[PDB]
C-alpha cells in the first residue's frame, strides 16, 4: 500500500492509503473515512478527466507522485434504479442520491396510487428510513429497490 494526494476543489489537501488494484470507487470510500463527504457527492479527476469508478489506480497512471482532484456535490447527479414492487414487476425511476427516500416514495405514492403510508422500501435486504439520503443505502444505477406492502 502507498499514500496519494487529494486536493479539494475550493478546499483542503490531504493523502490517502491506496492500492494500484484499488479502484476509483474505493478511493471515494477512503475519501470519505478521511474528510466525511460519502463516496456518492465525490468526483474526481486526474489532469481535467474525470474518473469512471471502476477503473484502478495503476490502470489511471497513478503513484505516489500523482495528484487527483476532489470536487464535492452539493446536489448530485441522476441516476435511474427499479423499484420492484409486490407484484413483481420493476419500473424504473429517477433520482438523485442527495435526495431523501422520502422523495422517491413520494414518487412511487404518485405513480402508483398508493399512501406513503401503506408501503416501504428496502434495498440489499435492508430498510429505507424517510428522511436518510439516497445516496447512504448505496444505491447504484438499474439496482433494485425493493417495495413492501
Amino acid at each position: 500500500a502507498w499514500d496519494l494526494k487529494v486536493k479539494m476543489l475550493g478546499g483542503n489537501d490531504f493523502l490517502v492509503s491506496v492500492t494500484n488494484s484499488m479502484t476509483v470507487s474505493e478511493l471515494k470510500k477512503q475519501i470519505a473515512q478521511k474528510i466525511g463527504v460519502p463516496a456518492f457527492q465525490q468526483r474526481l479527476a486526474h489532469q481535467t478527466a474525470v474518473l469512471q469508478d471502476g477503473l484502478t489506480l495503476s490502470s489511471l497512471g497513478l503513484g505516489p507522485s500523482s495528484t487527483v482532484m476532489l470536487v464535492v456535490q452539493n446536489s448530485s447527479e441522476p441516476l435511474s434504479i427499479l423499484v420492484r414492487n409486490e407484484r413483481g414487476h420493476s419500473n424504473i425511476y429517477e433520482v438523485f442520491l442527495t435526495q431523501t427516500v422520502d422523495t422517491l416514495k413520494k414518487k412511487v405514492s404518485q405513480r402508483e396510487q398508493v399512501h406513503e403510508d401503506q408501503f416501504w422500501l428496502s434495498f440489499e435486504g435492508r430498510p429505507m428510513e424517510d428522511k436518510e439520503l439516497l445516496g447512504e443505502y448505496g444505491l447504484k444505477p438499474q439496482c433494485t429497490v425493493i417495495k413492501h406492502l
